[PDB]
């Protein structure tokens, strides 16, 4: 008896992981939305109270997609008519509800199709973007103040990023930053005038007679990049001057010498802001620390306060320069950077001193700085057990770096080895989120002694259900190649028997700084394959992978499509040597970068793989965006790295595909890795007469995440894999 | 016992059908192009001479893909730098070789990127279109006369057709008609200003960093159509210091009242031109007959002299109203029209008489009028043996309609039941072109006594090769669908045994006035499927088929996606019970309209078909072009036919696809049946949770005819079919 974890179970989300989403409104309380009623909790005792009743907005005439209470808790921003755009961006309508009088504001309302809205960090001021222009509202019911007039569709962006800045630089749509108390409003401006447009059809609903053409300013490798400008305006002078001037903070000269980017902006104090810039050739980065000059009204950035951060073996940062964490007085800060041993650690900076002081160990890395107090600095790292795929919360004593404590390592070592954290406004409390290898466990803690106040969610319900199913196991481990260890993970079928030979599916990504082997617990396609189809699903983090030091991460610098690819092939060999793998049924599949690698492997001539599936794959780097691509590949010019750009394409290996069963899949509306990329792969396979399978997904983007589409692609892929392994 | 006809044989064109493409230059001679040269032949005796050896341009610096000899014989138009556009259209570079001096003309040459060129009908005058404007050269080496100045890319077309006129009306890129003696240059003008544009991406060569977007004025059902104007310019009058004057021929008022089309242009004499207009609602057309007036310089089209052709059961014409054949004095004419019973026959008209006189009749139809002499009217029909799928040349005595003679029926009955013809200028000689059921046979004859002069090409070489391969056979027969009989054909495997059970594949098209069951000999995919895979490939012509009368053809009027799909299923149903047909293994595939019908059948819930393949199918008529779609469906408005437009989509049948194995294929650069159509089919199947097989072909259009793609798609489809059949 006891059934297995079926494809339907996966697709219908029968076994759901319960979460405990919380939102800190103060240093002592947080909000917890219950799909109907949003109540506020007292961290100290856990007692609750309804903050906004379930029916408070019925008869609104619109479904509320999200709420956003202002800092002073006097107003709430109701978000509706949501319409996704790219990964983070989206458009929608907004209404402000006065809580002080249980009244909805019906005057000077925020425009329909607003692109972005943000409360000031204090009070209830509003700053929003509409038609690529920035507007500011001092009072919710009063007329807005326009800040920019240069806004222009697909050409000029004020307060919001263009496409590449959203996805690759800021991993965020917003391009404006309120100062801590809300006096100043800093924002960036992007000019995509000279940037080539990506164009693709969008079919929409059946009812559309003529397909629509989507055109998005998008710089492909080597193409013209958007240009950027930074401004700071004083919102306290809006109601006094009629057209408040936006002060521009330019340079650095070392940056203005050529193409560059604005990669980070964080306020240190009420009158101090830091700006990090990056050269197009991303091996050089510069941080400026500018102070408001009350006399000149301008913003000066002393060169003595300018910090250079470069890299000789690769690019700066994992995906971009590290973010700074200033001490309360804004005179010093903490930033993760790779030490002399190529390992990423926290080092302490003084704004006017160029040499920083490292405060963390060695053979492991700090993942991120989570909180800073007058006493300790809280951060997450993978030091525990020397497991690069594990994650824990530590705290180091600011006065004595030799004093480091792990607040999560021992809470429940068997069930929890991967943690994320969420502190209260002042770090008085913090929620710990354990995500594996056991079922997600959420707990609340007071920072005084790190005492565990209580368990917010332990997924006991789920646990009961899963004991009624032949669930698969997960093995996380390492192999040693060229005297260096490389981690991998396998999702073993129930009742694993090392004596039997199993068909293995190599789940891959292998992009720079990626990590596919961890302690995270997951209920996904692989879960079904192992549980029901008795298939071993493995992942391997080879050269180029991250969180293990630059020696490994920078291994593929300027050489994408090589080691990373070879290591996945070697991994299959290594897994075969373990004796429980069927040499005749080894498959491989990936998505995005995983698709690129899968494809490169499939067309490698290394007869290891029988079949493979590539989803939304990159086929040639000259087709992908500039920021991401050039970071690892440099420029596609003959004086730079053009040769390797051309030698690392998937099309150039078309002939080799005659010896493997291939399945190419791609959404036609993919704005990230354009359908074009697969379009050229199919065409190349056609030119050399190689048969293969294909599937396009109309109007789906890079995520192919529509409910029906999601279920269709996995259902389709299962058939392919089953057939390739002669199952069931 | 010998090899079979394999997929490679087909894809590689191992067994190639020989042809005899001649071009009549007079009433007595013709040109015969070859690989290394061009010869002139004497029809009377068969003797010939070398006109030029091509080696005349061994050092032209360009690869010529076509030659065009002035009717004069004095000049050769050399077409190179070919660049295909749509079905008939394309651009190209041109050079003119003066045969009198045997030298290339160096001055005033034709502009590169010329969209169209045509010699006048008699001398050596040239009319060409460049950048949407018309130009005329009176002498090959002389400066051109700018006829029009309004041309504008994608907006105004002078002398060439827009996408929809090229494809659905004139079946040609040309929109200019020289008068018989080359005095007048008639031409149409198209305004697409308000016509919506279909847009799609073209990826090009791997080296292209950014995909380019193709946009082309294309009216989908109910959209804003391009408007048209007609003009006539006297080429003997054009000055050089003055802009050429173009007289316009407008109306009819019964046409200007609403949307309409110019569907036919036919000169009657040196000074009389006829024009046929069709209302957007294609069940009413009017023919104007206009004569030039020297004193006023205008062209007058006397009312009363116009003829109305309308239909009450459907649309007018098979695809459009037929072309008129005017007598020598242009005072009368013959033209095919639908008689009272719905059959198409030849009707005799007097330019100023309202009713005409049918000179043919019966339950069969005249396919087309091929030649007219004071003595006879030569035409092709399917009267012989009552086989709608057969074609023979006949001649009817203009003095006594009782005397009709079949000129080809008996030449070789066993080998030939399908002919086409090519008469000399004045119909003194004619070339018969047999295309089935046996190997193609080309013969030359003389009209005086209908003597079989000589055999031009008998495909004897090919016949010797095929005798060494196990070729399949073809059975043409019919079934009775309550009262009426409907024809079908089956490509049968070698050594067919009615005792053995074979898998059947229903090859379908079934569009209005289509014919898939005929006596033509074909070397195609089905040949391989039957020859090598022993698969019976059938085809059926049900309600909607052509060449059998309006009762059959107009049955699907305003009702596409109904009777023709149901009948396709009825047929399959009866084939399955035949005994030598494995009812558990019946497939179905088609292209374009066939794709649509295949998809409609597969989503009908018949349970008759196991699997099916749809290539570049139409999914919903609102996505197809206006001229074709509207002709049968009317307008997609609630006052008209919107309801049926909505009830006849493929997506509406998604849920039914769960019971079958479907393969969807479509070229991404399809300008005809937009990739959009299959994108909407896949999306609807996904939304209903139906798994299917798919395959796109980047940068391939409606023909998916690039050499590699052609091979790939058939290779892909073959695997799919045998997989389904095993
Ligand atoms: C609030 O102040 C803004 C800062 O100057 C002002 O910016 C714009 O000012 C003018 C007006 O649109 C723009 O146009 C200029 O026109 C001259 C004359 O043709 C050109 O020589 C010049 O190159 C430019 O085109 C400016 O481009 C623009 N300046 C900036 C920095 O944005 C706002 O218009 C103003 N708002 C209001 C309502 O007055
Ligand atoms: C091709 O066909 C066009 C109409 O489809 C001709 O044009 C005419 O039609 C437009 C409206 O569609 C009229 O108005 C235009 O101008 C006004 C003001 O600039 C705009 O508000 C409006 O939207 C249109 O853009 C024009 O008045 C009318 N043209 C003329 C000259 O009156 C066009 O002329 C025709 N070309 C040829 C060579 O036939
Ligand atoms: C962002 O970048 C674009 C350039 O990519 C800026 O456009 C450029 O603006 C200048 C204004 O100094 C234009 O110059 C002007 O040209 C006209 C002739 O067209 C001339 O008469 C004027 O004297 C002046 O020289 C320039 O043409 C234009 N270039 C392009 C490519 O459009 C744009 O202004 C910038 N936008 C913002 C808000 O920063
Ligand atoms: C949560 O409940 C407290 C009540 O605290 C009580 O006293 C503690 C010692 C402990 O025994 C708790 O379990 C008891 O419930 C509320 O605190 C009140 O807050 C208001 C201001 O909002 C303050 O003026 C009162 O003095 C507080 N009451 C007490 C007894 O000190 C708190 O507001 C509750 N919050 C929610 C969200 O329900
Ligand atoms: C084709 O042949 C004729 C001549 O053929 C001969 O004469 C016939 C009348 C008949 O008796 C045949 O058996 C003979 O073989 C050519 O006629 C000549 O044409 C040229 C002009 O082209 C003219 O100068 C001559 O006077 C004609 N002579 C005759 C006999 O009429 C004809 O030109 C040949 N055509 C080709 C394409 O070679
Ligand atoms: C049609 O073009 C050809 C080729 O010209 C080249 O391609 C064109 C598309 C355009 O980009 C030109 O600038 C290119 O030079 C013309 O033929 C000549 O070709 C020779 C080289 O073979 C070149 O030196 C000449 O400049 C070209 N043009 C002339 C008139 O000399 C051709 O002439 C063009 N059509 C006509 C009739 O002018
Ligand atoms: C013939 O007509 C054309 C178009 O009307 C004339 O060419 C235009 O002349 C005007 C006035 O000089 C220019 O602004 C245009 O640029 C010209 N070209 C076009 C396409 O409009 C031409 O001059 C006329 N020729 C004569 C002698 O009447
Ligand atoms: C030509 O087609 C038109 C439009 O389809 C026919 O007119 C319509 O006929 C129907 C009767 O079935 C009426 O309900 C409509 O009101 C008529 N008007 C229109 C334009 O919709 C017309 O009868 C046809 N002509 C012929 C000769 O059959
Ligand atoms: C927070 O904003 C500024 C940050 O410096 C605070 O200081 C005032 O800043 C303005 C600049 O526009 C100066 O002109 C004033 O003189 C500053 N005030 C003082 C104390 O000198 C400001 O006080 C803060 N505002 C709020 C609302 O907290
Ligand atoms: C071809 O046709 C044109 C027009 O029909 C002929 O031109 C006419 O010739 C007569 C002389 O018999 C004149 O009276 C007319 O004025 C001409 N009409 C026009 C508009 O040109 C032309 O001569 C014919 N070509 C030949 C050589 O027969
Ligand atoms: C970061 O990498 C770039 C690679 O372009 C280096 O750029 C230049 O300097 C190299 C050696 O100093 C040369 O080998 C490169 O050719 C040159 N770049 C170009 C386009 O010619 C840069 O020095 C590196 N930065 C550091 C400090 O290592
Ligand atoms: C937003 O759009 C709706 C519907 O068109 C309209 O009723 C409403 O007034 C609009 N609100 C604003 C802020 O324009
Ligand atoms: C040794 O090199 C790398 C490690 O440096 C290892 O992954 C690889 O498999 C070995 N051989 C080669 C040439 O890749
Ligand atoms: C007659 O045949 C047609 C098509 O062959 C079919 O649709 C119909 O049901 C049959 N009987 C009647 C009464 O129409």
């Amino acid at each position: 008896s006891r059934k297995t974890y079926t494809l339907t179970d996966y697709l219908k989300n029968t076994y759901r992981l319960k979460l405990y989403s919380l939102r800190w409104i103060s240093d002592h309380e947080y909000l917890y939305k219950q799909e109907n009623n949003i109540l506020v909790f007292n961290a100290e005792y856990g007692n609750s109270s309804v903050f906004l009743e379930n029916s408070t907005f019925d008869e609104f005439g619109h479904s509320i997609n999200d709420y956003s209470i202002s800092p002073d808790g006097q107003f709430i921003l109701l978000e509706y008519n949501y319409v996704k755009q790219w990964r983070h961006s989206y458009t929608a309508s907004y209404d402000i509800y006065d809580l002080n009088k249980r009244q909805l504001i019906t005057e000077e309302r925020i425009p329909n199709n607003t692109q972005w809205v943000t409360w000031s960090p204090v009070g209830h001021k509003l700053a929003y973007v509409w038609n690529n222009d920035i507007y500011v509202k001092i009072e919710p019911n009063l007329p807005s103040y326009r800040i920019t007039w240069t806004g222009k569709e697909d050409i000029i962006y004020n307060g919001i990023t263009d496409w590449v800045y959203e996805e690759e630089v800021f991993s965020a749509y917003s391009a404006l930053w309120w100062s801590p108390n809300g006096t100043f409003l800093a924002y960036a401006q992007f000019n995509d005038t000279e940037v080539p447009l990506i164009e693709y059809s969008f079919y929409s609903d059946e009812s559309l007679q003529y397909p629509k053409t989507v055109r998005v300013p998008y710089p492909k490798a080597g193409a013209v990049n958007p240009t950027v400008k930074f401004f700071v305006v004083n919102t306290d002078s809006l109601s006094s001057v009629t057209n408040a001037t936006s002060i521009q903070i330019t340079a650095p000269a070392s940056m203005l010498i050529g193409d560059h980017y604005l990669c980070d902006v964080t306020w240190a104090t009420q009158e101090r802001i830091s700006l990090q810039w990056l050269r197009r050739i991303q091996n050089y980065s510069v941080m400026d620390i500018c102070d408001y000059d009350e006399s000149s009204g301008r913003w000066n950035c002393l060169v003595a306060r300018q910090h250079i951060e470069m890299s000789t073996t690769g690019w700066v940062g994992r995906f971009r320069p590290s973010e700074p964490h200033f001490t309360l007085d804004g005179n010093s800060f903490y930033k993760i950077i790779s030490n002399e041993e190529g390992y990423r650690h926290i080092c302490y900076f003084q704004i006017d001193k160029k040499d920083c002081t490292f405060i963390t160990k060695g053979t492991w890395e700090v993942i991120g700085i989570e909180a800073l107090t007058s006493d300790y600095l809280y951060y997450i790292s993978n030091e525990y057990k020397g497991m690069p795929g594990g994650r824990n919360l530590y705290k180091i004593q600011l006065s004595d770096y030799t004093k480091v404590t792990c607040l999560s390592c021992e809470l429940n070592p068997e069930r929890c080895q991967y943690y994320s954290v969420s502190f209260s406004k002042e770090a008085k409390y913090y929620q710990l989120r354990c995500s594996g290898p056991g079922l997600p466990l959420y707990t609340l803690h007071s920072s005084v002694n790190d005492k565990g106040l209580r368990v917010l969610e332990d997924n006991s319900a789920l646990d009961k259900m899963l004991q009624n199913v032949q669930m698969p196991s997960k093995k996380l481990d390492f192999i040693i190649l060229n005297e260096t260890k490389f981690w991998y993970q396998m999702i073993l079928p129930p009742h694993f028997d090392k004596s039997k030979k199993y068909p293995l599916l190599l789940d891959v990504f292998a992009g720079p700084c990626s990590q596919k082997a961890d302690t995270v617990f997951r209920l996904n396609w692989a879960t079904y394959l192992a549980s029901t189809e008795n298939i071993i699903v493995a992942s391997f983090d080879g050269r180029g992978s991250g969180y293990q030091g630059d020696k490994i991460m920078h291994a593929i610098n300027r050489r994408l499509g090589t080691f990373e690819v070879e290591d996945q092939i070697e991994a299959a060999r290594q897994f075969s040597k373990m004796g429980f793998v069927d040499n005749k049924r080894i498959a491989i599949w990936g998505w995005s970068y995983g698709g690129y690698v899968t494809s490169m492997v499939l067309g490698s001539g290394s007869g290891v793989f029988k079949c493979g599936i590539a989803v939304a794959p990159v086929s040639r780097w000259e087709y992908y965006d500039s920021v991401y691509t050039e970071r690892y590949m440099g420029l596609p010019t003959p004086e730079d790295n053009l040769d390797h750009y051309r030698n690392s394409t998937v099309m150039s290996r078309a002939e080799n595909f005659k010896q493997v069963e291939y399945l190419l899949i791609h959404g036609t509306a993919d704005d990230n890795v354009h359908f074009q990329q697969s379009a050229q792969i199919s065409k190349a396979l056609v030119d050399v007469g190689v048969d293969f399978q294909a599937m396009w997904y109309t109007d789906e983007d890079h995520g192919i995440a529509s409910s029906t589409a999601h279920q269709h692609i996995y259902t389709h892929m299962s058939h392919f894999i089953k057939q390739c392994f002669s199952l069931p």
